[PDB]
């Protein structure tokens, strides 16, 4: 991909800056500097970089569209790379903390950060907070003289909050919400009355769509000075449609994609997660199959988990996902066509992001 | 306290705004809104409000020293209260995450948030992140048209990073730093070679002094538009001296103050923390007492803990603290006198903060 070599060079630059700033400001010693370097490398690298490279693709598209000269283009691509690394380090923070919350075993084909024997959940919580803090440090340093710094911080921090509210919906989805009460232990549901299409949409739009689709598009517009050239409502809507679909794919792959190909071991079934598969099953399956689901879901027993995967297979959940995907293609294409009539350059950058999403396999 | 009634009124306003913003933006339901209200009240209320009320005391002192009409003074006090609550919600976030990391039992005379049976560590991590995100949301909303928004976000996020680096030093302080390696489990020290005055100072300056002393003084100056009317270097030095002392008091109280008075059960002795007591003991005690300390420290056995507290008592650590405290008050009074020669209004507000710190009992 066109910007990978530039994006990787900016990673080395931003790492040297952040570790050097810690030596200057916090009397950082050689041993902890080395620990933080390995933490940054382990938590920030190894993913697909769809969020970071989107910022650069958008910023280049809009820089060409507005005919920026060689010096201005070089600045926009460098700024775009730094904003990309803000989102990648936000992702790194989110996955560190989520791997602790889900008690997960593998991430990007390596042990979860907290499961490194030299780490533990106790230290990893704080390592994940350093990652989050470092994302803002990059804006405050690299964009100190840029009029777009204010808007970069606003959209970044808004999406940061959004994602934690989605995570609140996610971690409370398997308990009766009327019984959500800090003073009283919460039994996992046995009736699954709240496993609804509305509740699934609300989890995935807030926990995933905002930081995965909306934030990279907006940051690429902000760094190129072109946010006012596009339809904000139309941009938001296509980000929500693609983001929901992206997390639906992630939900389908939890069950049906081998962990060795995905690079992680999902436990949506053993954790009774309100996944797209769980909701689509519960709302479409015959009564006797719903009963077998309730008797087996949310159990660590490998046979129980196999019963659930057999129920999903027998209810044609992969076929049902394919019909959902067809409806999403129709809607994304219509929204892109509407963007394209207003600003073709930005519409092309949404098509790039959509082509890396549609029918992905990991 | 002059500003308590105004400060508690602004709490109720900020709470209504944040919960209402979540209903508006994130389709927040009545049950989770109730959960978040209970979480905010439990994690943000019940402390001494030293950080938040400092912001208002500094802002009022500096606004009175300027000539401005009643409407302008009302705006400075309201902004100061919001900035105070930013720091209180940052404190709330720090204590929620630290209580998970320390596996602690009590905070402000109630169970730790994560230990509420309807919460657990795996939900509380995310509740702690909501608190941190809400702090920035307050600035972005209330200070949307204020000239100091950018500099408020910069100092806030700088101190946010600083505290996590202090926390890194704190959580790694009991492992030989040459053996710090994410890949390899590492036994806690048996020789305590790194339990040095320098290493204690580095922990407490970054983990406590920046957010407890520096941040409230600087926010008070920013919201009143008077940061450039004071000596930034001298302000930093007095904040580092007072904040080191504040954390030394906290370390002494971990051992010597009844948990029912303190409102928390410290485990510095069980957890082998590099506390002021441990460093002062190891650098002053006779050789056989150092050996007995090493045989008993870092043990959950109540007999082992009782041996350490007896060794501390025998080495007169409370008297050694009184001598340190005499040296600190000599230094603070000199630094305040020097500030008073430059800006008497600001120096008075440093006296108010010091007066709440010096010889405190909790
Ligand atoms: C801590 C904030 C939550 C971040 C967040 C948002 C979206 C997806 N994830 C991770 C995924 P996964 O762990 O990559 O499968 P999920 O657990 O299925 O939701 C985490
Ligand atoms: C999560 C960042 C840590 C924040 C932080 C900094 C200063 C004091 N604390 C908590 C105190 P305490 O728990 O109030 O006694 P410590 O555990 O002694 O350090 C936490
Ligand atoms: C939003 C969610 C499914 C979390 C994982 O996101 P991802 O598949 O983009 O992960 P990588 O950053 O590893 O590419
Ligand atoms: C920095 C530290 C000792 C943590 C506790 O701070 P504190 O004693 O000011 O706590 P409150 O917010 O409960 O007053
Ligand atoms: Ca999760
Ligand atoms: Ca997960
Ligand atoms: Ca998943
Ligand atoms: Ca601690
Ligand atoms: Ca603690
Ligand atoms: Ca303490």
């Amino acid at each position: 991909m066109a910007h990978m070599e530039r994006f990787q060079k900016v990673y080395e630059e931003v790492q040297e800056f952040l570790l050097g700033d810690a030596e200057k400001r916090f009397e950082m010693d050689v041993h902890r500097k080395g620990y933080l370097k390995s933490m940054m490398d382990t938590t920030c690298l190894g993913g697909k970089y769809n969020r970071g490279l989107c910022v650069v693709d958008v910023a280049e598209a809009m820089a060409k569209d507005t005919q920026m000269d060689a010096a201005a283009m070089e600045r926009v691509l460098h700024d775009a790379c730094v904003c990309g690394w803000m989102i990648e380090m936000l992702q790194a923070h989110f996955l560190v903390e989520d791997d602790i919350m889900d008690h997960s075993k593998t991430r990007r084909g390596k042990p979860c950060w907290y499961l490194h024997p030299g780490v533990t959940a106790q230290v990893a919580i704080n390592d994940g907070l350093i990652l989050l803090a470092w994302a803002t440090q990059m804006a405050l340093h690299y964009f100190a003289d840029r009029p777009f710094l204010a808007e970069v911080l606003r959209v970044f921090h808004d999406v940061d909050l959004t994602t934690y509210i989605g995570q609140l919906y996610d971690v409370t989805s398997m308990v009766d919400s009327a019984k959500l009460d800090a003073k009283v232990a919460h039994a996992n549901t046995t009736d699954y009355v709240e496993y609804t299409p509305f509740n699934h949409r609300r989890i995935v739009v807030y926990k995933t769509a905002y930081y995965t689709y909306w934030l990279p598009l907006v940051m690429g517009l902000l760094v190129s000075g072109t946010l006012e050239k596009v339809d904000k409502k139309a941009t938001h809507k296509v980000a929500m449609v693609m983001g929901e679909y992206f997390q639906v794919q992630d939900d389908v792959m939890d069950c049906f994609t081998p962990p060795e190909k995905l690079g992680k071991i999902g436990t949506d079934i053993e954790d009774a997660k309100c996944s797209w598969l769980a909701v689509t099953f519960l709302t479409t399956a015959p009564a006797e199959k719903v009963a077998e689901f309730k008797a087996n879901y949310g159990s660590t027993d490998p046979a129980a988990v196999a019963v659930i995967k057999q129920l999903y297979t027998e209810q044609n959940l992969l076929a049902r996902f394919e019909e959902y995907e067809k409806a999403v293609v129709a809607e994304v294409e219509q929204l892109i066509a509407a963007l394209e009539a207003q600003n073709a350059a930005f519409a092309a950058s949404v098509k790039v992001l959509w082509s890396k999403t549609y029918k992905r396999q990991k």
